């Protein structure tokens, strides 16, 4: 965690297709991780703009800036100087899926991002295909401790126009590059999350995203 100061800087490359469609992205972004906070200033810079709702790739684009309170270990910020990957799948209920893998390094104190996905089956007249998506609805992720590595299961939706949601599964895996000795596991926890678009240009080529995310235990009461 030393080398996760309070202010980061990331730099993204991401090369994916959707339904056939080819397209590459850059991102440059900066926050406070232990604030939990970021923004990224996203280029569409190969096969934009693109034929489908940019909401869908928005999550694509960074575990290291979770507010972690201490006495709940952060998995992610522990991983450095190695990094951590992650591996997803996204699935629509009216049918997209989405996989993807993200490898985060750190070089010269600058946090680099490389990302891969495919997407297939998002249908003709579905919001996704159509661009009638409004962003998402904050979420909560679940996170379980699994043989070193963390699983998340979060539910998310797509806020539509018109009114209504297009909902979406998320599992992902997170595994630190670290050895696991080295490294204090956290157990089950929740991440809070507000993804929000600030800023958007030239049919969504340009876009500026907004994130705060904050870990905690469950402060229910346990009769247990």
């Amino acid at each position: 965690e030393e080398l996760i100061k309070e202010n980061m800087h990331s730099k993204l490359y991401l090369e994916g297709s959707v339904n056939g469609h080819q397209f590459k992205c850059t991102h440059e972004g900066e926050g406070k991780p232990y604030e939990g906070t970021q923004t990224n200033r996203i280029k569409v810079v190969e096969g934009g703009p693109l034929p489908f709702a940019f909401d869908i790739l928005a999550t694509m684009f960074s575990k290291a800036f979770i507010k972690y309170p201490k006495g709940l270990p952060d998995y992610f910020k522990q991983s450095f100087p190695e990094g951590f990957t992650w591996e997803r799948t996204m699935v629509f209920e009216d049918g997209g899926v989405l996989t993807a893998t993200q490898d985060t390094s750190l070089q010269d104190g600058c946090l680099i991002y490389n990302v891969k996905l495919r997407g297939v089956n998002f249908p003709a007249n579905g919001p996704v295909m159509k661009q009638t998506t409004l962003g998402w609805e904050p979420s909560t992720e679940t996170l379980y401790p699994a043989d070193g590595a963390l699983e998340g299961r979060c539910d998310m939706a797509l806020k539509l126009v018109g009114g209504g949601h297009l909902h979406c599964n998320f599992k992902t895996t997170y595994k630190s590059k670290k050895p696991a000795k080295n490294l204090k596991m956290p157990g089950v926890h929740y991440v809070d999350r507000r993804l929000e678009r600030i800023k958007e240009a030239d049919n969504e080529t340009y876009v500026e995203q907004h994130e705060v995310a904050v870990a905690r235990y469950c402060d229910l009461p346990s009769k247990l």
